[PDB]
Protein backbone atom coordinates (compact mmCIF):
# COMPACT_ATOMS: atom_id res chain seq x y z
CA UNK A 1 0.00 0.00 0.00
CA UNK A 2 1.08 3.76 0.30
CA UNK A 3 -1.57 6.05 0.68
CA UNK A 4 -3.85 3.99 3.08
CA UNK A 5 -0.33 3.96 4.80
CA UNK A 6 0.04 8.11 5.59
CA UNK A 7 -3.42 7.62 7.06
CA UNK A 8 -2.51 5.09 9.66
CA UNK A 9 0.72 7.21 9.74
CA UNK A 10 -0.67 10.06 11.22
CA UNK A 11 -3.58 8.85 12.63
CA UNK A 12 -0.94 6.36 14.78
CA UNK A 13 0.67 9.50 15.98
CA UNK A 14 -2.75 10.27 18.12
CA UNK A 15 -4.14 6.65 18.30
CA UNK A 16 -1.78 5.97 21.06
CA UNK A 17 -3.58 9.40 22.73
CA UNK A 18 -6.74 7.89 22.04
CA UNK A 19 -5.69 4.22 23.57
CA UNK A 20 -4.54 5.85 27.06
CA UNK A 21 -7.42 7.75 26.90
CA UNK A 22 -9.81 4.55 26.15
CA UNK A 23 -8.04 2.18 28.62
CA UNK A 24 -8.74 5.32 31.21
CA UNK A 25 -11.99 5.66 29.99
CA UNK A 26 -13.73 2.00 29.97
CA UNK A 27 -11.63 0.05 27.70
CA UNK A 28 -9.67 -1.75 30.72
CA UNK A 29 -10.09 0.20 33.96
CA UNK A 30 -13.81 -1.15 34.44
CA UNK A 31 -15.11 -2.96 31.06
CA UNK A 32 -15.62 -6.01 32.94
CA UNK A 33 -14.43 -7.87 29.84
CA UNK A 34 -11.00 -7.04 28.34
CA UNK A 35 -10.10 -9.33 25.26
CA UNK A 36 -9.97 -12.56 26.91
CA UNK A 37 -13.87 -11.62 27.24
CA UNK A 38 -13.78 -9.15 24.02
CA UNK A 39 -12.84 -11.66 21.64
CA UNK A 40 -15.00 -14.54 21.78
CA UNK A 41 -17.79 -12.24 20.67
CA UNK A 42 -15.58 -9.74 18.32
CA UNK A 43 -13.97 -13.05 16.58
CA UNK A 44 -16.98 -15.29 15.92
CA UNK A 45 -16.79 -13.25 12.53
CA UNK A 46 -16.01 -9.74 13.69
CA UNK A 47 -19.08 -9.30 15.55
CA UNK A 48 -17.64 -6.18 17.24
CA UNK A 49 -14.35 -5.85 15.93
CA UNK A 50 -15.41 -4.40 12.22
CA UNK A 51 -18.57 -4.00 13.51
CA UNK A 52 -17.83 -0.90 14.86
CA UNK A 53 -17.26 0.63 11.93
CA UNK A 54 -20.47 -0.40 10.76
CA UNK A 55 -22.18 0.35 13.75
CA UNK A 56 -22.38 4.54 13.08
CA UNK A 57 -22.64 3.23 9.55
CA UNK A 58 -25.93 1.92 10.14
CA UNK A 59 -27.17 5.18 12.19
CA UNK A 60 -26.13 8.27 10.25
CA UNK A 61 -27.36 6.81 6.99
CA UNK A 62 -30.63 5.23 9.30
CA UNK A 63 -31.02 8.54 10.59
CA UNK A 64 -30.24 10.95 8.51
CA UNK A 65 -29.94 8.46 5.57
CA UNK A 66 -27.00 10.06 4.38
CA UNK A 67 -24.19 7.92 6.84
Amino acid sequence: TFLTQVKESLSSYWESAKTAAQNLYEKTYLPAVDEKLRDLYSKSTAAMSTYTGIFTDQVLSVLKGEE
